[PDB]
């Protein structure tokens, strides 16, 4: 009769709301510095660097920006995520696409996005999106978007969709677009795909969460890359008990 | 055959890693400031001070200090979270109290807590722990956290415990004892009773959520208390369906 432990965290609970409002506090403050500082590169990736050694797109003379992830990034998917846990039936591509098209009044605003996405208008940054929801539902996007309060995207300027181009779920060469438009000073997200491609097709739950520590990556936290909370979906939740609980930290009830 | 997914994201994701650098990075740019520029008002709430009306326990010239909660916040609990996956009976006071007694080297730090105690030390900022481990076994817990690589805690300075009041888990009068002594600067938490007592005891699902957006509160976030992620257990992990997911929000599919 309750709700996923996940979703209860997440949509529920006062813990979730300041964790979120935690990470746009931190992105307001690095977006002011930025706009009193134009940095000399953006925080986007350039093409062809590795979690190696990242190398990002300068930031040149081009306008300001931040770029966003949409869904449990600015936009809580609530109605989609009650009807997963009233029925069980979470992954369902077909009910996902069906909620992209018809579930534009039952989102709500991640607590602080609206405010959030003001402000950065207000400091003159552009906001841009780039969700993996899909290019032919651009347009009830729009209005979810608008109706979550977080203002009026457009496809191909300020909104940039799954199947724009030919990679997918791969969001790395709509970054590349938008690097080559914008100085992206600000990239928010839930997934780690959200900030580079480079954390998924491939890398084990455990070499992902070490790449996150990499020196030249965990810089970026809370510095230019803004996480927000997802324990609900996605690729979060992956691995076995091996790579969740490792076994020199292992221990037994009396 | 899988944990759950609560814990899958917590322990095992590069999201979770990321989110609790993202926190801890915050809150070292912010201590830096306030290090520089110390401020009127400390972090930690007045006696008598409402949610309706947040007043402050002035900074004054004390030494300045950050206060931390121990268990996941700047130490995760892995043995004892592999225990309550591998049996289920995660809620097991007993087995909890053995945890506390007998855990100490199945602990790890928070991903950036090792940098972040480091650094507040070389700032000249005293780090304190204020946590609902008991205070009967302050020392295998001084253990756990110098073992977790957080330094050295003292029972009664920098570390304080349920039972050395009479308030049980509430932690306010711990709060007021240390906020007498320093300016503290910094807190972090994952549960909102690490912030205030107010959160808790009554206050419903709906009722916390909103307590964090109340105006003087929502300020704080990322900007003087500092939150880590938890999907896993406490005041976070409640609600029915119509506290997690509210009416106006909700959809079927076809
Ligand atoms: N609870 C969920 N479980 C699985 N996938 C989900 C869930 N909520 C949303 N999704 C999205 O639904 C699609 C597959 O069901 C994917 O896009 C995935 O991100
Ligand atoms: N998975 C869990 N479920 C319930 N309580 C937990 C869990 N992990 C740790 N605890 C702690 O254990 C004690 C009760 O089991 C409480 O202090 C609670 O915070
Ligand atoms: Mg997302
Ligand atoms: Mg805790």
């Amino acid at each position: 009769e309750t709700p996923p432990a996940g979703m209860q965290y997440l949509y529920g609970s006062g813990e979730a709301s300041a964790l979120s409002l935690q990470a746009y506090q931190a992105l307001l403050a690095h977006v002011a510095a930025k706009v009193k500082v134009r940095p000399a590169d953006s925080v986007i990736l350039a093409e062809g660097a590795g979690l190696d050694d990242p190398r990002f797109v300068p930031c040149g003379a081009k306008p300001l920006a931040a770029v966003f992830d949409v869904d449990e990034t600015v936009m809580l998917n609530i109605g989609y995520e009650y009807h997963a846990a009233r029925t069980g039936r979470g992954f369902d591509t077909a009910a996902w696409d069906a909620w992209e098209r018809t579930g534009e009044a039952a989102v709500a605003p991640v607590p602080g996005a609206d405010r959030m996405v003001r402000a950065l208008r207000q400091m003159g940054v552009t906001v841009v999106f780039n969700t993996n929801r899909a290019a032919g539902n651009a347009e009830p996007t729009v209005r979810a978007i608008k109706a979550a309060g977080l203002g009026d995207a457009v496809h191909g300027q300020t909104l940039f969709l799954s199947g724009d181009d030919a990679m997918g779920s791969r969001k790395d060469g709509r970054r590349a677009t938008i690097a080559a438009r914008y100085c992206v000073i600000a990239m928010g997200g839930d997934q780690l795909g959200d900030f580079s491609d480079l954390f998924n097709g491939g890398p084990s739950v455990t070499a992902r969460r070490a790449a996150t520590m990499q020196p030249a990556i965990a810089q970026m936290w809370g510095n230019g890359w803004f996480v927000l909370p997802n324990p609900v979906y996605g690729s979060g939740l992956k691995g076995g008990f091996d790579e969740v609980f490792p076994l020199d930290k292992r221990w037994a009830a009396p």
